[PDB]
């Protein structure tokens, strides 16, 4: 019915227990041909509870993370050392493939939210994520080396090793805190679109190292109830939009001619391809998160609105002969609206 | 039969009127496996009478376009402007996904021949165009958005809307003109080979910007009745020749050895492997356009002829053991032929 | 049962005769989906008696060429010239795509032994290649061409031609010398890792230019009888392990869990993943050569062995939380094992 929309349903459990939860979108083009320029991706969510611990593994993945809510300590640990960073609600920062990492929620009564998306190169569309430790789940990778190997590497005996190494302490991989380059924020820069009604923050692979690896944008949507971002579509990037906050009204546009609508509650996700119009009312107040691939050198185009509106470019005569009205009439319907970017819903 | 022969039957009609046509060749591994690396392209064809505008749309996808016949006025509007260009033959322009843009055949006598190659990212293989305007066909994409979100958008009841932009005043999308960075040339510069029999000029990625991000080299080929171009092949270029005025007969040979064999028409389009040796006839005077993909790097290598012929280049003993004759057979006989690249085909 | 190891006997048999053979290994994603990033590589091996030559010809695909035993005389074929590379065992170069070249083993009494690395990029996972000369096989590619059209290329009588160039002289493409930028070397640098039980030698793109633009790094490794190459796992390299000399005991962790393990003889192959965790045990000396894919960035993360250890790096309060014994317990396992890198697999 409508391939571009992927409910808070259609995550899948990885892990759950009572300190947390992992889970992963199915992928992208799962049921539909549609999306096969966003097959390498994949998107996860973490979920965990004060003083937890996610335990130490790598994934064979590279993976951007965002803070969704909360506040969160990533450690990650390299060959000759370690690096911690203090990672803030809307914090982002790029885990590379094969870094082992863990993460801690230190806060005493508010909840870790992270976003993780994935974007894979050894097998296109695969996760896959190594722990250190044995688990009710799953044995530490370590154990399945054969006691030679072990003992020689190692250089003890194989006791040593199953008992201080591949025995099962814990029971999964996110437990309780024992009861006692440089990550960036979305908002660091002034919005690019900011009024009454709504406001977008944007961070696109030309202005940010991190992302331009990734070829990937990231943007902050945060609007009022009632208000309505207008009609426009992207150039280039096709846009994964997740619900943080809020619920949203979204109407997508697409080529016979097909109207995708649906209303987005917190942790729906809607994917926006490139070229199609699109266009979304705030039902409440809220704030959304995108990810936008294929993102070098996106432009965005308004179909309404006073700046930054095509339609608005297009001469006289040949509007006449674009559209029904005249050439005055067009030109005229197309003034009534004063706002840009963000309007009254009302 | 013969998998990289591309007649102009094989073209499908988008679109066609009185004023003009609008044709998309079949996908080039539509049924052969042989073309998998050009599954990214398609080749479409613009045709237009005298006085006609192609009204005002965005593509999903790259497009080069080449004038193969006659001058047209190209349009580029943007969110903040619009940019306009004088097309003559033989120019060409590439026009960024997502950019609106409309065509324009101001010739009293005179018609619009365009080949637009298209490099597809959002749905690998699939071109779409978004009109604003509706017509018989298709209603334009902005009557899909609800009343709601149109009226608030524009900020006009949906009155004033529905008749001054949503409303079917044309009839198609190419129309009668109401009765009262920048292009470049395929011969901005001396051709590459030229004599007495041919001339061939040609374009690389190394020597020209909007070419450069496409890895794509564009060439204009033109022979003499009964002049032949010899034996040779592409080391990397994959290159797609278009049929433009005149008659063709082409040898094209690959690996079990196979001999492939046609005659071109006006129209007619063959597609020439990367290392495969190839070979061509002029059965008239003729002019031939060719879109090479893969081209970075890109180096031709003559088999026959006295300039940049390789097996000229292989030593007298090695050619001795090589060939059958010896060394001092073929190597005269590589010389008997005085002319390079193009020869006399009688 | 085991998809990340390619025994000698799944080689193929292009062309064999008493002066050598041509072998090409099947698929990499042959009958596993697992090997999905390696589907548009192709290793070949080459092997000939003393005072041998291969016959010129060029292939579709980019070649990166390795001396695996032996000397050899490479010859580089361009349309105005040609270049001579004397290649000793270790030495490696690139031969572009297109380029026509024939190979002669000099040697009076040692045999050739070249491993040929194969980047296909007109058609994914195939290589062909078009030899000048006709043979029991097949004839040559120069034949299939039109009498008319050779008759009018060369400038001779079909006659001429039929005799001098496209008769069957030779049986085989591998024939008996007649009874009468530049290479480089795997250790032409210190290598990385070095001490009493092994020795490691790596080239990477980051510091090789012809590996640069292919985005491949290499490797020589050589061990002593029961030496072990402790458990360690690659960021971002897919590897390619060929067992060049001696025989070797692999062992292979990845993700429900599951260990492939192997011996490998000389010939033998086996494809280390990025991620997974790798551990190999020299069964006797040995000498072996690895070819890594996707290698832009990668690091070795080892996890035993004194240096480079990412588990000695994890602190003790995670450590404790992470395994069975105490932070103190691991911490001091982790100590044990003096030697790092290459230790003792007694």
């Amino acid at each position: 019915n409508n391939p571009y929309l992927f409910r808070s349903n259609k995550f899948l459990t990885l892990f759950k227990n009572q300190h947390g939860s992992l889970r992963l979108l199915q992928r992208f083009n799962e049921d539909t041909e549609k999306l096969e320029n966003l097959r390498d991706y994949r998107v996860l969510e973490y979920c965990s509870k004060p003083n937890t611990l996610l335990l130490p593994h790598h994934s064979d993945s590279d993976l951007l993370v965002l803070v969704l809510e909360g506040q969160a300590i990533l450690v990650l640990v390299n060959p000759d050392g370690r690096d911690t960073y203090k990672l803030d609600q809307g914090d982002a920062i790029k885990i590379q493939a094969g870094t082992p990492f863990y993460l801690i929620n230190p806060d005493n009564n508010q909840n870790l939210r992270i976003l993780k998306f994935a974007i894979t190169f050894r097998r296109p569309g695969t996760v896959e994520d190594f722990f250190l430790s044995s688990t009710k789940r799953l044995p530490s990778y370590l154990s399945a080396f054969s006691k030679n190997f072990l003992e020689a590497s190692y250089d003890s005996p194989y006791d040593e090793i199953e008992q201080t190494l591949l025995q099962e302490e814990q029971e999964g991989v996110i437990v309780k805190m024992p009861k006692d380059d440089k990550p960036f924020n979305l908002r660091s820069r002034d919005p690019i679109y900011s009024n009454n009604y709504g406001k977008l923050y944007e961070i696109t692979p030309e202005k940010n190292s991190q992302l331009r690896d990734l070829d990937i944008l990231l943007n902050c949507l945060q609007m009022n109830e009632g208000a309505l971002f207008v009609p426009h579509y992207n150039s280039r990037a096709t846009v994964i939009l997740v619900a943080n906050e809020g619920r949203a009204e979204v109407e997508l546009v697409g080529l016979q001619l097909r109207r995708y609508a649906a209303t987005l509650s917190e942790g729906d996700i809607i994917v926006i391809p490139s070229s199609f119009p699109v266009a979304l009312k705030a039902a409440s107040d809220l704030n959304m998160v995108g990810i936008g691939v294929n993102a070098e050198n996106n432009e965005r185009n308004f179909l309404a609105g006073h700046k930054e509106n095509v339609i608005r470019q297009i001469p006289r005569q040949v509007s006449d002969l674009t559209f029904p009205g005249s050439g005055e009439e067009v030109e005229e319907l197309l003034e009534n609206q004063k706002e840009s970017y963000f309007v009254d819903g009302q």
